[PDB]
Parts: C-alpha cells; sequence; structure tokens
C-alpha cells in the first residue's frame, strides 16, 4: 500500500511542504489566508488564492489497476461583512493536474476556465459557494461537487453561520466510489451531508496535485474572507490487486 499523509493543525510561514498562488498568504497567527485582506482589515475583491500541497499524490494506477481511497479535513471561515453589494465567490477542495497554475477567479473559484463541461480540465472539487452565478442554482450558498466543470453535478444549500469556524470531512471509498462530503458549525450545531458517485480513474490522472483555492468578486466589495486554521489529507493505494 503506496500512502501519503499530511497534517497542518496550525500553518507556519516559511513551512516548504506547501505552495502558495495567487494572494494565499500565511498569517504569523497561523492562519491560512486564501485572499487578499487589505490594511484597513476588509476583504479586497478580485482576489484570487490557492494552495497546494508541495508533493502530488499517486491516486491510482494503471499497472494494477488499483484506486486509492482518500480522506481530507479542514477547518475554515468565511466573514461577509456587508450584505451589499452581494459577496463572492467562495472556497473550494480540489485535485487536478500536477504543476498547475491558478485559472480563472471571480465565480471559476481559481480552478476552471469557463463553465463548460471539459474532460480536459481533469479536475474534481468540492465547492462552497457563496454568489449565484449563471450556472448556479439560485441558493447560495452551497455546496456542490465539481467534476470537469464549474457546473456541479450535485449541489447541497446550506446556511452560513457568519465568520464562524466550519469544520469540513471529505472522504472517497474507491470500492464504491462514493465521495461523501459532511460539513458541521460547532458554533450552531448544523450538519451538512452530501454524496456522488466519482470514477476517479475516468476524471483524474494518475498522479495529481491536493490543494485549496478561493476567490473574492469582480465587482468593487463583492467580498469576503476565505480563512483556513487547519488542514489534513490521508491516501491509500493498494500497491497489487491479485
Ligand atoms: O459581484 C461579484 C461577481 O462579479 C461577477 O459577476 C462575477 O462573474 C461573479 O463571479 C462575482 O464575482
Ligand atoms: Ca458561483
Ligand atoms: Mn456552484
Amino acid at each position: 500500500v503506496e500512502t501519503i499523509s499530511f497534517s497542518f493543525s496550525e500553518f507556519e510561514p516559511g513551512n516548504d511542504n506547501l505552495t502558495l498562488q495567487g494572494a494565499s498568504l500565511i498569517t504569523q497567527s497561523g492562519v491560512l489566508q486564501l485572499t487578499k485582506i487589505n490594511q484597513n482589515g476588509m476583504p479586497a475583491w478580485d482576489s484570487t488564492g490557492r494552495t497546494l500541497y508541495a508533493k502530488p499524490v499517486h491516486i491510482w494506477d494503471m499497472t494494477t489497476g488499483t484506486v486509492a481511497s482518500f480522506e481530507t479535513r479542514f477547518s475554515f471561515s468565511i466573514e461577509q461583512p456587508y450584505t451589499r453589494p452581494l459577496p463572492a465567490d467562495g472556497l473550494v477542495f480540489f485535485m487536478g493536474p500536477t504543476k498547475s497554475k491558478p485559472a480563472q477567479g471571480g465565480g471559476y473559484l481559481g480552478i476552471f476556465n469557463n463553465s463548460k463541461q471539459d474532460n480536459s480540465y481533469q479536475t474534481l472539487g468540492v465547492e462552497f459557494d457563496t454568489f449565484s452565478n449563471q450556472w448556479d442554482p439560485p441558493q447560495v450558498p452551497h455546496i456542490g461537487i465539481d467534476v470537469n466543470s464549474i457546473r456541479s453535478i450535485k449541489t447541497q444549500p446550506f446556511q452560513l453561520d457568519n465568520g464562524q469556524v466550519a469544520n469540513v470531512v471529505i472522504k472517497y471509498d474507491a470500492s464504491s466510489k462514493i465521495l461523501h462530503a459532511v460539513l458541521v458549525y460547532p458554533s450552531s450545531g448544523a450538519i451538512y451531508t452530501i454524496a456522488e458517485i466519482v470514477d476517479v480513474k475516468q476524471v483524474l490522472p494518475e498522479w495529481v496535485d491536493v490543494g485549496l483555492s478561493g476567490a473574492t468578486g469582480a465587482q468593487r466589495d463583492a467580498a469576503e474572507t476565505h480563512d483556513v486554521y487547519s488542514w489534513s489529507f490521508q491516501a491509500s493505494l493498494p500497491e497489487t490487486n491479485d
């Protein structure tokens, strides 16, 4: 069994295990800020940030025909300082081609370029969407499972606990091909669950980069914070199949 795993109970500036892109920055207080926050202390608009684990992950193996199972957990908070103009755009956990660079910002969350369904993206993502785009269901925010498209194959609306910490657990079981995700708000006790069938060998390349990405709106003040406090991941790939 080829296994990989990392756990950041806190983030440290200078940690070479993480690759920061765009506006993503680690504060001295140990918080990962995906999108920029101006000196006046308010979130900046038109900001896109990502953080990738410095090493690629082996998710499936063509030779043996094995697919890995995996689980990731992280804590984040989104503070929407104003009700108007509408806040945007959200954050997303994703897996895609290695050596990837940020894609389009805004409603594309830094991981897509358009709203088309395209295999070439070879990207899987679990979004926490705060703005209702044209391809989106009317309810926001919502959790979404994205497969080679910003247009989700499935969504679950949830209520935002403004500025409160949210706990997320995403698990993928290779044998059943089920990707189940959960979001819990300790502050209010709210529990949200969402699941869908995802055949990662048909979607992702054998080796993938794993990361988090966030973005704020293109309109002035259409912004919010996207803070991550802790993040862990573990993947197990059976090396053989007899
Ligand atoms: O107002 C913010 C809004 O700006 C544009 O409409 C973008 O397409 C959206 O993703 C969102 O960022
Ligand atoms: Ca959206
Ligand atoms: Mn969406």
